[PDB]
């Protein structure tokens, strides 16, 4: 079929004959079969695939992060394993090589003779690039890094260069004809290989390559001998000391496909097969990971063990990393556009209702704070993780998957509280919310033990109340893990759109977008599900205490809220007792802790001293509050943070999402989340590989 076999693009005769090679051995073993499609550049086969010409291409990390770029829009789905069968690897180190006897350092390599294996590649090009910037003297006002290199070193071959602007830097090439500086093959000195073939033809000083480029071409130790390392702190050593002197480490490379309609599962499919019957140290008659001789890295890097299949939502930024990505965005980025980004902080607006308050609160801060937006609080979390955002305030339930990524609470919000009315809001220490079930009084003989089989609403899937507290104590009592089989109907944003947990949601205005997890669908959040149950699309609702009081007796003025009288409603206790809601104090499910504020910890410091400011503007008792803008206060929609807060409090120290949640909730979460896999979870864990 169309879609029943894989395209794989090669940019080079014999990686086009690899390819037949591999498609031939394949059917014979009936797998999707392999077609393969001639290309001559990487740019075409990025571009191509895009194009659905083709299907895959294995890249290099610094052509992936390219590749992940809005005009094509492609994603890792398998890394490149390295190291040996004992010790692998998913990652590898730039080191640069020169031969024995010279004398100049990483700080002397000025005028010298420069061998890469690339342009935008990893160990080749963006690495050193990296370490030599303050050696260049380059001004981007003036002309590109290229520009700048051209004036460092004498001469080079950096490959994919143009050679009418920067004729400098293709002289050590050995291409024929107009095949010099191609960015294939095509031309000898190209890849790690190349460049490495550049120095021991003694074209030029140095070769960027990674750790195993020498072990690969000269076997016999007497030969490596003549070669060395140079490390960061300006000395050269053995090249068997790359796990000392390297210039840094790298993500390994990755097989890429579409990001819609890419034929993931078909492309790992293949490869998985692939690696079980042709894989190192296995069968001898065809290689997967090995070339002809005189050839090199053909369709995969040469004596890699295998693949790692990689989850759905780690897309190019993921799969490169904080470290990897804020290098290259360096790169491409402007010296004090980057000081910009650092001074402010970036909020993730969570919907459009949010993402104008953001806007609101950017303008009245002077830009300080400015906006990012997603659909969803797990798309926040991915961005405050590729650096795209720097925070925002989350419901205790995603401090957990906040913190599964590594994010840390920063500032709590603190509710102005009766107890403590001793300390300062910003010193006082947080007192949880109580999480509570609600129903109608006219709902007669509804108790905590007769809830299976009737409607909920819930503020949304994988919050504190709203849904790990009920939740949670209903698969304990229930012993299965099928929730979306205990209430008949419900609305739980969230949840799969086609399920029964979203039969209940209303969506916008337009009945558009039911059961999307942000303010845009009518039931979501606290205020939200609460309107569920007073509309009496659900049986109960699970909200926290303050919800009830907040939305009744006119305190919203909202038109399904302020006809709503507090003694309508009564709680479900769990010892099977209904109770007026003024009795949450002993009928509640659980006290929940506070909502927090997360963020990198590497930016922890920063967000914290700009919040502690903002909310000296436009806090409970701000200068700006009542009369420019006040922060905690979304009229009774919850926007950015709830509307009941007074304060953003100090954590006191620096602790953990565990230590912030306490032990107690986590556990609770952890063994109800071992009932269902969330994307941002898997792909998390991934993060720390
Ligand atoms: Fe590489
Ligand atoms: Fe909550």
């Amino acid at each position: 079929a169309p879609r029943k076999n894989v395209r794989w693009c090669t940019i080079s005769q014999p990686e086009w004959l690899k390819c037949h090679r591999w498609q031939w051995r394949m059917k014979k073993l009936g797998a999707p079969s392999i077609t393969c499609v001639r290309r001559a550049s990487v740019l075409e086969c990025i571009r191509a695939i895009t194009e659905k010409k083709a299907d895959a291409v294995t890249l290099d990390g610094g052509m992936v992060f390219e590749a992940g770029r809005d005009p094509y829009k492609l994603r890792p789905v398998a890394a490149e394993i390295y190291g040996t069968k004992e010790s692998p690897q998913t990652h590898y180190y730039a080191v640069a090589v020169v031969k024995k006897g010279s004398n100049f350092q990483l700080d002397q390599l000025q005028g010298r003779n420069s061998c890469h294996t690339g342009l935008g590649r990893s160990a080749g090009w963006n690495i050193p690039m990296g370490i030599l910037r303050p050696y260049l003297s380059w001004t981007e006002s003036l002309e590109p890094l290229q520009g700048a290199v051209a004036k460092f070193f004498s001469a080079s071959c950096v490959p994919c260069v143009d050679r009418q602007a920067y004729p400098n830097l293709c002289q050590l090439c050995k291409g024929e004809g107009e095949n010099q500086c191609a960015c294939s093959p095509r031309e000898p000195y190209f890849g790690y290989s190349g460049a490495f073939k550049c120095l021991q033809d003694g074209a030029g000083d140095v070769a960027f390559v990674k750790e195993t480029t020498v072990f690969e071409n000269l076997p016999e130790k007497a030969d490596r001998d003549q070669y060395e390392l140079l490390c960061l702190n300006n000395t050269r050593a053995p090249v068997d000391a790359f796990k000392e002197c390297h210039l840094a480490q790298v993500p390994s490379h990755a097989v890429v496909a579409r990001s819609v309609d890419g034929k993931e599962d078909l492309i790992w499919k293949l490869l998985s097969k692939a690696q079980e019957k042709f894989g190192k140290n296995k069968s001898g008659s065809f290689q997967l990971f090995g070339s002809p001789p005189g050839q090199r890295d053909l369709l995969f890097k040469d004596s890699a063990l295998g693949f790692l299949r990689i989850p759905s939502k780690v897309d190019s930024a993921l799969y490169l990393g904080s470290r990897y990505l804020t290098a290259l965005k360096n790169l491409r980025e402007t010296a004090e556009e980057v000081q910009a980004r650092r001074a402010r902080v970036v909020w993730c607006a969570v919907g459009p209702e949010e993402q104008k308050k953001c806007q609101q609160w950017s303008q009245q801060s002077g830009q300080i704070v400015t906006c990012a937006t997603a659909s969803t609080t797990d798309d926040c979390i991915a961005l405050v993780l590729k650096g795209e955002a720097d925070a925002l305030s989350l419901d205790g339930g995603y401090i957990y998957t906040a913190g599964k990524c590594g994010l840390v609470p920063v500032l709590a919000e603190n509710r102005k509280s009766s107890k403590h009315s001793s300390l300062d809001c910003v010193l006082r220490p947080t007192e949880g919310y109580l999480a509570v079930a609600v129903v109608k009084k006219a709902n007669e003989g509804l108790t905590w033990n007769s809830l299976k089989g009737k409607k909920s609403c819930h503020t949304a899937v994988d919050r504190t109340a709203g849904w790990n507290i009920p939740m949670g104590l209903i698969a304990n009592q229930t012993g299965s893990c099928a929730f979306d089989e205990f209430f008949s109907q419900s609305c739980a944003p969230g949840a799969d759109p086609k399920s029964r947990l979203c039969a209940l949601c209303a969506g916008d205005d337009q009945g558009l977008d039911k059961c999307v997890p942000n303010s845009k669908e009518k039931y979501y959040g606290y205020t939200g599900a609460f309107r569920c149950l007073a509309e009496d699309v659900g049986d109960v609702a699970f909200v926290k205490n303050d919800t009830v009081w907040e939305n009744t007796n006119g305190e919203s003025t909202a038109d399904w809220a302020k006809n709503l009288n507090r003694e309508d409603f009564r709680l479900l206790c769990l010892d099977g007792t209904r109770k007026p809601v003024t009795e949450a104090q002993s009928c509640h499910l659980a006290v929940a802790p506070n909502h927090a504020v997360v963020s990198l910890s590497e930016r922890a410091a920063h967000v914290e001293q700009v919040l502690l400011h903002q909310q000296a503007l436009f806090g409970e008792n701000g200068k700006n509050c009542p009369d420019k803008f006040c922060l905690f206060k979304s009229e009774t929609k919850n926007l950015l943070f709830n509307d009941n807060t007074e304060c953003l409090a100090k954590l006191g120290g620096r602790p953990t999402y565990e230590e912030y949640l306490g032990t107690e909730y986590v556990t609770a979460i952890a063994n109800l989340k071992k009932c269902s896999t969330s994307p941002l979870l898997e792909a998390c864990a991934f993060l720390t590989r």
